[PDB]
């Protein structure tokens, strides 16, 4: 039944990138209040399967396309409230809402898309939001301001567990080639141009940017798990304009630049696109694959690209002025020719500590995998797919095997002291003593396990306080160490819950 | 599920006749608000079957007995809020709540006990109440004030019809001999008395009183439908005192006074009562029946009575002072020897109009059967079982056949004008014209039908405004009439909904 | 979920005549069910669904049972005359005599049937001239009558043809 509701206000002039508003999923249910809301109070915990319905007058004469973004962990809200760059709005689970199709509906399995059950009385981690943004604007303003209605339908029942089923389990050697929620920002064609080209880079491991801000996301992270890829790009093309706009595209793949000869261009294996539909284009390259990421001073056009050639149009009646937008979605690489995985089932760098200023240094880890900071020494954090995966999910849980390595700053013969690993259950103040471990500094290396988790079952990607095992590294002669390096290797079954993004 | 709740506050000295409070059934559900409340908003109309549960710590050491009174039509509220006489609290559907039995429960089929469906947004007729009063007091005050919790359990579903099934259908020749909700006010025995007698009158058609106030109720009304009754009284006796009080009673029937000879007393066919239980006693009389009502100057003791003789006790430990209360319930007359019905399937008097002061007189009837008032003439209302039945139900509906009769005040030869029966559909202002009827005054009599009802299906026993057929009597030469008598005869199937009472 | 019918299978008010100014009054009905007018007395027409149905169809046809009721304006002992129902076939001028009927005024009530129709089979909701039965009410002492009420009750099968509307 109807569980909650809310209202989005649309401006008569709705342009690309307009922020329309945010609905708070739990507030929608509690303000309504709600046969479902009252069932919720008794259940305590719910792991709903929602049907979201956006009521919306169908219209083929505007060109309007909106994006509903499911931001369960409140990761892009801060960044889109003045204006919403599609890079943010498309970096979390999302849906395209086409004005021509009218009322819109989709399913959200809160178990998958989010991962943790909702507590009736208060937000547990962060408060789940739905963002409404305009992806492609209207061709001309409409007659007046209006509104759309957003509805949540669900049959809430008591949740048996706190945690959902994990969206992703860490494995270096496993990137299938299938994607979800991979939508490219809109490509635009001017109608003052008899022909035109628009390139889309196929270097998919590249991290997207909005100004100086990097927007880490699961898709680019996945691609980065591989050295490169070849095969056929299967996707869908949406033509986001009024019925009285129209265009014909030649869509083809090219390597390092584009040909300038129209006759050569049509000897390539491309496809024609006249209207909304799917497409398959072979990735074209001297090596049959394009690299997953760029080296220094390389450009995305230097490699394999998916090129959109306007060969007839766009056309529109006078006096239209709006550009004709194309939204591309990439669904999978079919018949994939993959490179080696970029990482093996091995250790990788978590953090280097160096340049110690005090002999007594104590690095608290606790039960988290995270970025360190220090006032008394130099922290150098590692960047790798695992760390990105931690950043691109709301919750994670697993066990890390650690290797510690260190080199001396003073003469070996003068050396004394230890790298000590304190292992507790609880906290420094009231904890129980586990497998704490004293490595004489002369060992020059040591190993330990770290539980990344807690009594509840999973960690958010923020600071939190939940009873768990607790770890710390204790240096007593830190100035005698030139570098302390910590490598980790996740034990099989390291789990991630609720795909999301992470702007820095 | 739990639909609503409320709290009754009990004073540490809870004495007989104390008013403990009233809960408003619809407010209990709406303040809770409520999975059931929310289902109700969607249904619009509900005809619930409630389980009422009163949570209440069981205790055998107090002697406390309370009464929950279901007053769906708000008929006794006004008159019990300073002190609740048992005659009021037992005149509507009710339940005895014994402290020794602890938590109490019962079912209310709102379709029967009330008769009309509940509208989510507002009270339709009157607002349904539960009254809580103390029937028998505690033997000594308790340690401190306390509370009991009242709970409503129901699975609300949408009501298909406005009206329930009728509790009663008018029929002169039908009084079975079975009763519901016939509870006699408490009888008390002093412990400073080695033996004692308490009489309960068996002239059940008599209308109960509280001071000068008559309390019309369905049971006495039913009995009045008969001339008299003989047979066996089947009932239950409740001994409402602490476990440390006890008594032995000889219960027997006697005619016109009581014997003064203990040996004669025990040659009668009586029964012994030592404890809570049922009993059967033969109604004893020279005519084998006792009359249903009294004549002038008669007393209920002049006929057949149910006599309670304390033959051992009551006893209690020192120093108790409280009297020992007996509550009697009469369930039926088994093996009944009934008299003729008091009325046949015939007409009976509704109203006489006389002493007209104006020649132009117009008596509005509309669609109601009710008590008339006039500033311009003398109204004399009829008293009979039908009128009582109208008064002792929340709603009624049916058709009345009317006979009008009149005699002249002036000389016949000088007479002119008419008794006119206006029949409309609607009202005087915008109505449609039906079978209106002009009786020349010389006819001296006339007949008509009257619909007692309306588009909704039933009338409350108050003034209301609901589109229906509409009747009026119009006199143009009223001063020429010595008396206008209106008799009525209900057509088969005249229906009553929701038994209740009517204090005047 | 319907309520009771607003009307039963009973009579309803067609017209009340009152406030007579002349002792001789003659109300022509003919073969029509319609709205009366008079210069010599007060006409009060009944409003009910039947009258509306007559108004909301192009043609109708049937038989009406009539009940006439009246009360006296003068003293009963002084009363004289009659309510007479003239029943013809044709018209007042050349008609044949049917079940005409003289109710002495002291009867204070009377009954009759009225054919609403004609040789063609149906009446329009306007004035028309088509050979049929013909009825009239004749008062000879009308000033002695305080009110003459005419009730009707359609016999089963009263028929309406061509649904339409009627602005007033």
């Amino acid at each position: 039944g109807l569980a909650g509701r809310g209202v989005i206000y649309i401006p008569k002039d709705c342009q690309a990138n307009r922020y329309l508003g945010t609905l708070n999923i739990r507030d929608m249910i509690s303000d309504f209040k709600g046969v479902q809301y009252e069932k919720w109070i008794t259940a305590g915990l719910v792991m709903p399967t929602f049907k979201i319905v956006i009521r919306l007058p169908a219209n083929a004469f505007t060109g309007l396309t909106w994006v509903m973004s499911f931001d369960a962990y409140n990761r892009i809200t801060s960044r889109i409230t003045a204006s919403a760059d599609p890079v943010y709005t498309l970096s979390v689970p999302h849906w395209l809402i086409h004005h021509k199709l009218g009322t819109f509906s989709c399913e959200i399995d809160y178990g998958e898309l989010c991962g943790h059950a909702m507590w009736f009385k208060s937000t547990t981690f962060e408060s789940p939001r739905l963002h409404f943004t305009c992806l492609t604007g209207n061709n001309k303003e409409l007659a007046a301001d209006w509104q759309a209605v957003v509805e949540l339908y669900a049959e809430l029942e008591e949740a048996t567990s706190f945690l959902g089923k994990p969206t992703l389990v860490f494995d270096p050697g496993v990137f299938n080639g299938k994607f979800q929620f991979l939508t490219c920002p809109p490509i635009f064609f001017d109608l003052t141009a008899v022909t035109a080209l628009r390139s889309a880079g196929l270097t998919l491991g590249q991290v997207p940017m909005v100004g100086t801000t990097k927007v880490y996301n699961l898709n680019s992270t996945l691609v980065s798990c591989v050295l490169g890829m070849g095969g056929t790009v299967r996707g869908r093309v949406h033509i986001c304009a009024p019925i009285f706009y129209s265009i014909v595209l030649w869509v083809v793949s090219e390597w390092n630049g584009t040909t300038m000869d129209w006759n050569e261009l049509f000897k390539y294996p491309g496809v024609y696109v006249e209207e909304d539909g799917s497409f398959e284009v072979k990735i074209r390259s001297p090596y049959h694959r394009t690299p997953a990421r760029l080296l220094a001073g390389q450009s995305q056009r230097d490699m394999s690209s998916l090129n959109f050639y306007a060969i007839a149009g766009p056309i529109a009646p006078s006096g239209e002025t709006a550009q004709l937008p194309i939204v591309v979605q990439i669904d999978e690489i079919v018949r994939p020719d993959l490179s080696l995985p970029s990482f093996e089932d091995d250790y990788f760098v978590w953090v280097d500590f160096s340049e110690f200023t005090l002999d007594k240094e104590e690095i608290e880890i606790g039960s988290r995998f995270f970025d360190f900071t220090s006032n008394t020494c130099r922290v150098s954090m590692g960047e790798n797919p695992f760390a990105a995966m931690i950043a691109c999910h709301g919750l994670h849980s697993g066990v890390l095997d650690l290797k510690l390595q260190w080199s001396l700053n003073t003469e070996f013969g003068k050396s004394s002291g230890s790298v000590t690993i304190t292992k507790l259950v609880g906290d420094k103040a009231m904890g129980l003593d586990g497998p704490s471990h004293v490595f004489a500094i002369q060992k020059l290396e040591g190993t330990t396990e770290l539980l990344v988790g807690n009594f509840a079952g999973a960690n958010p990607n923020t600071r939190f306080s939940l009873y768990s095992r607790w770890m710390a590294i204790k240096l007593d002669q830190a100035k005698s160490i030139k570098v302390l390096r910590v490598l980790c290797k996740p034990r099989p079954g390291f789990s991630f819950y609720g795909r999301t993004s992470f702007p820095v």
